[PDB]
């Protein structure tokens, strides 16, 4: 549904329709863009949704918006707004340093962020309908998305070799959670919902990268809307994500893309 | 009778007059934010009576004003002036760090921070009326506050897993208070007083989340009348905290609140 | 005979003139502020005798002056002077960081500071007169002070918890004190001389609190003078010494006090 | 074919004539001097395919161009362009912090850096043609070049005096490289491919200590192009590479080179 | 000779006459302040013999001249120079950490500074003539001076205390002097030479303390100069050094005495 | 050759014709002073062999030049160009941390700095024609030289101390030198090759302690030429360093120096 797409970070209705034409197959509506927040040693919240709904109202694609962790009254507000997807976002400030969400109480779906196999778990065990990398968000540096793609990946194999069920039961018990959860995974030797790629893509070939390495789609942030050259970029990072195993295709939309980051 | 009311802080006449029309349930009367103060390495004490009683003059809702941890000659004082309610207030500058005040030995109810269920139990049992969490005072970030609650939530949960009598009276010596106060904690699931969520509530969802956390009430800054809109955002607080299990009502008041902290 | 009283310092005539009306029961003669001089590294000494005597020839009440720790010449010079009591004084450079004066070999009666129990003995034993706490010199915060009275308090009462008279010489021993000494202030559940206040009493309410928590009377530092309105001020605190127990007069002197620190 | 050859990093098409005419065996193309946006905090990638494309377009010798460690999308794009070598560079940012590029799966040569034997072993095991050290990048200090050279020298004389294939197996196992791999090396006395000298050489004197230690050639950084006198820098770094044993020869082409670094 | 003595620094002939007319029993010559340099970092040497030799002319009290420790040669050529005394001085920069100069090879008299009985004892046994305290040169802060000679009267009673004679030889072999050195001193109960007090004195009330703890005189540094007053400060120090029990003279002197430090 | 004689620092052929006249034994070309250069973090190499060889022109006497520790290359091209002696130098940026270079097979004379006697060894075994203190460069502060020539001194009677020929051995294996050259150091009690003096090096006196203490020779630095009277200062050092042992010398040459440092 959105696999295989790019969901882009916006700012404003021009920003969001500068993402649809490109061909992104959703956009993440923020009022205020959390790395520079972040750098400001600011709290960063829900955005206003009036904001948010300025953007829903400006292109036909769906619009997902993000709230802090265990924010869950953020949530049901941003549910009650009928965005299609709550990205419950570690680059928001976390309001609950404990608990999660426990998103499985909501009618709208939840992406949340994961930097191992156990954390991917807990996450989709809450509730969580998709998964995405962690990343290093406002870097634009992709080797920690990289690095948690390629750990989570590593970890389902090394479960994947123990061979015996009781191995199996005490990794779901340190993980926190059901041996069935973890059975399936093993057994498919792949998570049970999406793995999108987030955080520090910057580049086409980047997007690609990610792609070559198994996520389902990516997001890319603010990043795109600071280049020499908005739409140029977006549109590349949306061919690079479509065609990600195409190395002529790769050559020609990386080629003459002026200034990034 | 506060219960279910938000408390503003306020610095002069006319914000108390605000924070009335806006449904405040009481009133915070204090001479110069502690917030700045303290990154200013300034000493907070009790505000000069004279302050603290041109608010009284100016509402006709309760009027609360703080005093140093210890300082039980500041109390006596503000017992005298008459206000409702004392605000034994770690945000000013502690004068005995070691013992509190025997807040039972006055008229007057106090209301006390606490982190964790120790800390409340040896503060209701020293006299508090009442008890918030400590939160992060002057921050705007709800996520010490809402640590708080969760402590306190899950302390009692623990204790009441305890089946050894014994168990429960070393416990209560560890805490430091009676073992009769500790057990009727664990019969009735709850403090023997109103807990109110205090210290970094910023916005209409944050006092919503903590309201549903089982909060009794909320304590909000100077951060309202800080805003571009403190009319309004008081109001929307207000709100949020009568209807804190509304979504629709919750989105309604969240929407269009203009620049806050 | 300085029994209730409150002690000024003071660096001018005009300056004793005003504690003297304000109805301070002595002076403090300096003519630097140790806590300014401190805060730049200077080494703060005995005042020059010659402004020491113009403040004797100003006012009618007692006067006294500061030595460093352990400089028994600054000490023989003042008693030349006759000034009417000498503090031995840990806000000055200390001279001697292994001896303290041997104060019984002087007319002129001391006044030491003392932090806990086996300091003021030491300094009783020495030959000090009078003992004071040491709070913390030129910050207006009170909880120093607070601390040594409470220490002082809970060690006595501690000691008399103790039945073994060897053990009761044992602690005389560690504390390098007669144990005779010891004994006494264990039956009588005191200190053998006045002990008063000293040390970040800012605001009539600490002078209050100090008396409360059982002092015999208050120094006062330099910030008196630095406030909006000295006269006010320190006539508030002499009030609020004398009254001491009495929260309405406390009420009434604490307001309207203008700008303090 | 590079063996005994300089290549040089340039910027420009201007700077690639220069290096050409130089004697340049190969020039390094690259958009942007990764030392001194290292210096900035900035992520550096591979260059802009564009300029790439008109520095190939601009000379006759071979072209190289960086990705970073991998970045196995980078390198399928570069490969696309047809340059004629990929340099895996640990100056750009790391993409991927476990895994090197699979090198072996492509056509273009590829060459990487090490500090010591096993991490040459491995590169050459992934696929490296072609090995070099990893010097000081940017620091005109030739020590950690020297330094490096001299490691796998040494590591390989040590390896040498292993009389156990068993021993020798283990070696290879805590490397994570074939034995036969390192067999090979230590029958040879050397790397099975060339090994260049890179990161530092900043000087003729440099270049010709690197060739004399037993490097096959060496790699030159943008100090040359800032140098008061780039030409004769350049061709200066060129002649020594050549004539690295002969002193006389150094002597001349060291001889007033004017301002470096 | 000098017993009873005030040695002053001075850095002009201008200043030796004061120095003189003042009644110092000394004068030690020296081109810059130690103090001055020392916080700035600066190598203090032996001063310009001109200088020195300048100041010798222009009075007929002694005069003495500081070297640096080890510094065997700067010591030959102020001897050379025919001053009356030698101050091997650590408030220069050292020259030998490890060895001072082999006084008793030279014909003029030395003087050394001593922070304990161990250090007293190896610069007697290396030929000084006499001793001072080290103090804290230029910090016009007594306490260092007065803790020197309170720790070498306290450890040469504490030897008095041992009645073996293999234990008296045991503490001499751990200070490095001969045996019969340490056993004079606890006979006689004091060094065989003078012993002054150096280094923070800065008032005649300073100056009083260390003669009545013993000292047999006292050096005091360019502070004097620095006073708004030099000459009255100078004969003030001179009058308390000789009546220093005399408690109404030093009261006398001390009055009216001006700014100092 | 050069025993007894000062070697001069110079940056321009003047200044080598001011050490010329003065007396100076050989002067030590450098194009920069390392001292500055080190406190700016800039990398020190050998000089331009044309600014050598433009002081080379100016003066009869013999010239000296740096090359970092390591860079056998560097000294190549210095021996090509025919200067007396080279100066393996710590003050240059080292180009080898583990190696130094083998100068045995070189025919032009290396000095090499040592700490230590097992250092010196070291150096000598790997053909150093001459040994100098290490010193601490531009500093002027002479207790570095003089701690390594006592450190010397002692290390060589302590090994005298010996008696088992095999501990000996065992010293010699510990140092990493042939036993037979450990062997000659102790029966000659000195080194096989002349000992300077170098590194902070300031004055006259300076000069003459370094030869009392044993030295041979000692190099002067840039200090020489910041001073007031560089003509002035550089004969003094040359007049001190030859009558070294000469007190009435000493002082003549001392007396009138002018601004040092
Ligand atoms: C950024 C981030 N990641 C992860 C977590 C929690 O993940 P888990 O509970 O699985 O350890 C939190 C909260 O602590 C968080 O803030
Ligand atoms: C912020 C704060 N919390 C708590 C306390 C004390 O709480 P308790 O006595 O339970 O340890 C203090 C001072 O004593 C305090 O300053
Ligand atoms: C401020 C102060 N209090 C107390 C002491 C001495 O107190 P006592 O010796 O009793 O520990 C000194 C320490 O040298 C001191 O300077
Ligand atoms: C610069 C650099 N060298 C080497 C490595 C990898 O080398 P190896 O895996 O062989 O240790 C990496 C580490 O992640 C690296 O970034
Ligand atoms: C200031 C100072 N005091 C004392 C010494 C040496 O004294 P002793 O050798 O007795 O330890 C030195 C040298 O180390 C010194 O510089
Ligand atoms: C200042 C300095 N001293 C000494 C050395 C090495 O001396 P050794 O090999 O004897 O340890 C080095 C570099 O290797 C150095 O930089």
């Amino acid at each position: 549904m959105l696999k295989g797409g790019v969901i882009m970070d916006v700012v404003t209705p021009e920003q969001a329709k500068i993402a649809e034409k490109s061909g992104a197959c959703a956009v993440m509506a923020l009022e205020s863009i959390p790395a520079d927040m972040r750098k400001s040693g600011k709290v960063c919240r829900m955005s206003d949704p009036k904001m948010i709904k300025d953007i829903m109202n400006s292109v036909s694609i769906p619009v997902m918006a993000k709230v802090r962790i265990g924010h869950f009254v953020e949530a049901q507000i941003i549910e009650a707004l009928e965005v299609d997807y709550i990205d419950e976002s570690e680059v928001l400030t976390p309001a609950d340093w404990t608990h999660h969400i426990e998103k499985d109480k909501f009618k709208v779906p939840f992406v949340c962020g994961a930097k191992d196999l156990g954390e991917a778990l807990r996450r989709i065990n809450e509730g969580a309908a998709m998964i995405r990398t962690k990343g290093e968000a406002g870097t634009g540096d992709v080797s920690e998305a990289v690095k948690h793609i390629r750990r989570i990946t590593e970890e389902i194999k090394a479960c994947q070799q123990l061979k015996s069920e009781d191995d199996i039961a005490k990794v779901a018990e340190e993980m926190r959670v059901p041996v069935s959860l973890l059975k399936d995974v093993l057994e498919k030797g792949k998570l049970p919902v999406v793995n999108f790629a987030a955080g520090g893509v910057a580049t086409p070939a980047d997007a690609a990268l990610l792609m070559q390495l198994g996520c389902d789609g990516v997001f890319v942030g603010s990043g795109i809307f600071k280049s020499s050259n908005p739409v140029r970029l977006a549109t590349a990072v949306v061919e690079a994500t479509t065609h990600f195993d195409n190395p002529s295709k790769l050559l020609e939309v990386s080629s003459d893309l002026g200034e990034l980051m």
